[PDB]
DNA sequence: GCGATATCGCT
DNA sequence: GCGATATCGCTG
DNA sequence: GCGATATCGCT
DNA sequence: GCGATATCGCT
DNA sequence: GCGATATCGCTG
DNA sequence: GCGATATCGCT
């Protein structure tokens, strides 16, 4: 539709095919809202682990537990994969296929310490799993706290209101939302890819 | 709207008020096919005369015969005037009024000889009153011809049927025309803003 | 077999 | 085909 | 856009 | 008197 | 506010 | 866009 189309801000693009294992894929949903679905994944290499950000739906398909890929014309925005039309997408050669370290995947399944989030940049993205507190409702926004006992956060929704609590003792699972300190006690903030979910 | 908008390529914005008297203007009509209204005039100043493209509607009452006028913001593309919802009209101050030569306005109701006109550079504008010939209707085009006796030129209209010919021995008035020659015998083209109707 | 249209190139 | 103009997307 | 040449199409 | 929203600036 | 990306408009 | 501060608004 767009060459750059759904793609960040100075995103670089990426020429050269690379072969990634699928370890995870959510469903698509919505934002920019009501147009613009993407969905999110998670997949590994040998060597590290990637983020990823899908928006042209045909590739669903493609994403799935354990499944090899190859990609190119796949854009990197501060080591976060972004893929769209643009990009080619291939069921990955046997020759192409790798082993995947226990390492890599359980640190790519691993939620960090909100002790140690707190410390980071402003604006960076988290994702993590999290135990979750009272919510609220409010004319435009929804809020929470989550714990990881050592913390204390509390998390901003701006969205839109349909997904699954879940019967509150459910735990709490985030993609791509923003951290933001300024002279207040930090919080959490949805962006525009922000995905929320019981895990 | 935009500020460019519906001005032609390469124009050269006008910066300073220049204040004219209106001799002439014509109905707004409809071109870039059912969008974009826009409509023509002549507008005279004491030393010379020049050709106007008129795209805000708003202006079309103040451009009425033997009105003057202060404009600013205008454009000119190759000594055409163009006029759009960024440029400012006035209806002019008396002080800033003055007298119109008759060569002037002579000169600006004048037309061209078809023998002097076809020595003239393909793409050249051209404007006139001409007696014409035996039309047609082709499936998606109307052809002419039309006199100066010394010729002689085939006319052709590219847009959409609706207009008043006027039984034929009505004459023929020209606006903003495409002059074309090439490997063929020459000829007028309609354009973007091409115009006819009888005079 | 001519004129009316469609394609090219870049404007 | 390609530069000019308008809209998109939010550092270091 | 638009002008030029290349092709279509009635007959 | 706090949190939820709206505005600013430029990102 | 402003540079980057996409669409607009057709020399010399 | 998005993060930060400035203002709104229930009570």
């Amino acid at each position: 539709s767009t060459p750059k189309k759904n793609i960040s801000k100075g995103a670089v693009l990426h020429e050269k095919p690379m072969t990634v294992m699928v370890l995870t894929a959510t469903e698509p949903f919505n934002y920019k809202e009501g147009k613009e679905n993407m969905f999110h994944a998670t997949v590994a290499t040998e060597s590290k682990y990637y983020r990823v950000k899908v928006f042209n739906m045909d590739l669903k398909e493609k994403f799935t537990e354990n499944q090899f890929i190859t990609i190119s014309k796949y854009f990197n925005s501060s080591g976060i994969l972004e893929i769209n039309e643009t990009a080619t997408v291939s069921e990955a050669a046997p020759n192409q296929m790798f082993e995947v370290p226990k390492n890599i995947i359980r640190s790519a399944k691993e939620t960090l310490k909100i002790s140690k989030i707190k410390e980071l940049d402003s604006g960076t993205l988290i994702y993590g799993v999290f135990a979750v507190e009272k919510k609220k409702v409010n004319d435009k926004s929804i809020t929470f706290k989550i714990k990881d006992n050592e913390d204390n956060i509390k998390v901003v929704w701006d969205k839109e209101q349909h997904n699954i609590n879940y019967e509150k003792g459910d735990k709490l699972q985030l993609f791509s939302f923003h951290l933001r300190k300024g002279n207040g006690k930090p919080i959490l903030h949805s962006g525009n890819h922000s995905f929320i979910k019981g895990e």
